[PDB]
């Protein structure tokens, strides 16, 4: 095995294979919905910002779990990475709804795995989850939800949405 | 002929010297929507500054393709520079549908004259013409047609269209 | 009507927007010298620096006359800009003559326009022609006149021509 | 359809949606190639690093190719991304061979697409491609290939495999 | 063969190859006149800087032709460099006359290199030819061709050559 | 004949002339050299940028002989410069025992022209060859001297040569 490799078991090892895939799907679902808000008859610069945002944080969030898979002694796998299914996501506000569930997906996911880590007894792997995972997937949460309901108070269609758009920008 | 001239055909010269004028022309109307908006009883400051860069853009254009023609030996006829058919532009939405198909004209007689030249096989003209002009032909229409989507969604009348006003000044 | 006009006659409307045609034309052909000199078998970079400025100069007077229209509460109403009356300038002394020729043609054409203002009491008018125009008028032609006079001294063709274009440049 | 599109073939609509797939895939693959290099059992820092750098170059490429699309008024349509063909490259001379004849393949796709836009006598598309992507693309050839060599020379294995890792690095 | 050529003609490296040479003696033809000017017999230290400058700038045409085709994987040959048509040149103006026919050659050639390169569809080198050549060779011809109109104003010999040879120090 | 010409011997003055030639001729061998050693299959850029430095260097060398030539009042002659013997410089070995043979022949032939004009008492000619070639000529040779043993130690091929030519960058 690895030199390196120590309490480290292997269901943990294909888990984080799993979520480096998760992530970069979540963000080639955020660059599909940045580049649709920049269609000329879209036109939301604000929303297209906030979405390419979100894409750079996912595979930031996909990277940063490869290093971990090579600090481990584990090997990572790349698998393929769906497009997106709907790739026309409507108004600001329908993006941001299913934005809204994918986070909470994610979310899940990591909860998931944090369990299996615990129930391992890989505090190494617990950690970098609470640090590194989950307080930002509920910061990301709680600020998707503020979004909703101020796009909902301003528009969310029209001239509403076209002022919440100018403050995300 | 010139001591300068070579590989320069006598449809291209007098190609430069309409697309001149067209460019002249254009300006002329650009400088008469930016001050039907800068009128007391309009007072859409955005839109006036707006129009007013377009105008000098265009003037610059035709000034370039007037040193081009000097540069290749051959020579300049400025021909009249007609008026604007209709003066009262209305609002600024029905203005900026105006300055879309202008554009979109423009662009077309540009490449128009690119294979023109192609045909003769003019490849410094081609390269100005691929380097000066199409490349921001292209960049304004998205930039027109951008704006008249966020016109529309804002208002495109009342309090909507003093507030995209507002943006683009 | 005009919610902001008074004290301001039809007579002066009609007269500025002649006006505003007159500098355009001016300005067009100043340009036209302009690229003239610039042709590389005259190749005098000073004339054609100093008839360049002369055409920037003249759309700016068109400009502010504009601005005073819409300031005023008329209607601005742009004609057809006449092509220069001929392309080819010949010698630096021709055009200087020609200059000379069209800024008194103009000073005249300011001079009735100020004389019907006060023939219909408008202080506002006469303070805007005598501010703005007269004095910028009277000091363009006694530069070119003296420019005549030192063309001629000099040269006015070959060697003193290639010095008295150093100087302007 | 779009406000916007003129002179765009939907040929070139197609084959830009592929070329963007296929630099993501690139992407993708050089990923692969710079954490292989950065395993506990290979360490060979300088060639991650250089992997690294073209795993983001190709996706500006995509990116630069999608901004493009709605530059014309096409519509992007994203596509599933592959998984690299092997996670596990060997040493540093075989990753190198593996990029060269990526990069050979990739330019061979982007001379066709230059052939089809020529045809369709879209020189805005080819402009495009000569300056953003076939300059680009013919230096990163040359580069690798003198990498190639320089390995060869100082190893391909052992002591100048570490050497000339520490040059790139 | 080589590693990294692609889509590279025979044509094209063999016409590359003579380009070099074109541009090599181009450089040696101003180099012997601007010591030409320095003689103590002749001195006009304003046409030698200008020739001199003249003579780098072609070394540099030269060299560039060497780095793109080692960059394409074609292969330099280098031939004799014939000695230049004169060893005296004359006055300021027959000199100026000769690099005036010298640029011409040199431009009529990379036509001829533009249109090979387009039969063969190679856009890398139509690229390279449009952006670094071209628009320089029509710029230099165009200088030359406004110094010698200037120059027979002047002079074209006695205080007039004198003169003129004051404003290209 | 000169105004300027004293104790100027034609022996000299035809010396001088093949002089310059022959460091004209340096001067194209090692930028043949340079370019070689630039080549994807080759790679090595120390002894590019040695070469290169050596082509510019002997082309000063010539140009100072021009200067001196009109200095003294003997009239520059320029011949053809011969093609490269060469156009593959081998190893970078070999590339240095050319260049050392090459920089052996030159001082030669400068040693000659001091004999000379020693021969006919030209004090301000040996003047010029002892303190402006000589010992530049001398240190050169040790230079290559230094270079052949030092590679000689470390290679002369493989990782040697390698790790010598970034010595040389
Ligand atoms: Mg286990
Ligand atoms: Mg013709
Ligand atoms: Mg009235
Ligand atoms: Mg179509
Ligand atoms: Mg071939
Ligand atoms: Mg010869
Ligand atoms: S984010
Ligand atoms: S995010
Ligand atoms: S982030
Ligand atoms: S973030
Ligand atoms: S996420
Ligand atoms: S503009
Ligand atoms: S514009
Ligand atoms: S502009
Ligand atoms: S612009
Ligand atoms: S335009
Ligand atoms: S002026
Ligand atoms: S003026
Ligand atoms: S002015
Ligand atoms: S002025
Ligand atoms: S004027
Ligand atoms: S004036
Ligand atoms: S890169
Ligand atoms: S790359
Ligand atoms: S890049
Ligand atoms: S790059
Ligand atoms: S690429
Ligand atoms: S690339
Ligand atoms: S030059
Ligand atoms: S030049
Ligand atoms: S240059
Ligand atoms: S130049
Ligand atoms: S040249
Ligand atoms: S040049
Ligand atoms: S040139
Ligand atoms: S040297
Ligand atoms: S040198
Ligand atoms: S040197
Ligand atoms: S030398
Ligand atoms: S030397």
């Amino acid at each position: 095995a690895s030199q390196v490799r120590q309490n480290y078991h292997e269901d943990a090892e294909a888990s984080i294979n799993k979520q480096i895939n998760m992530c970069l799907y979540a963000s080639y679902v955020y660059l599909s919905m940045a580049y649709y808000f920049e269609r000329d008859d879209v036109a939301l610069p604000g929303f297209a910002k906030f979405f390419k945002e979100s894409s750079d944080c996912c595979r930031e969030h996909a990277q940063t779990f490869m290093k971990y898979q090579n600090k481990r002694g584990g090997r990572i796998v790349l698998q393929q990475i769906a497009a997106p299914s709907m790739q026309e996501w409507g108004t600001g506000l329908e993006a941001l709804q299913a934005a809204l569930d994918l986070e909470k997906q994610v979310n899940q996911s990591l909860l998931e795995l944090h369990s299996t880590a615990s129930g391992n007894n890989d505090p190494h792997l617990t950690k970098l989850l609470e640090d590194e995972y989950l307080e930002e997937q509920v910061d990301s949460i709680k600020k998707i939800g503020d979004m909703i309901t101020k796009l909902k108070r301003a528009g969310p269609t029209g001239l509403g949405e076209y002022m919440f758009d100018k403050e995300l920008n």
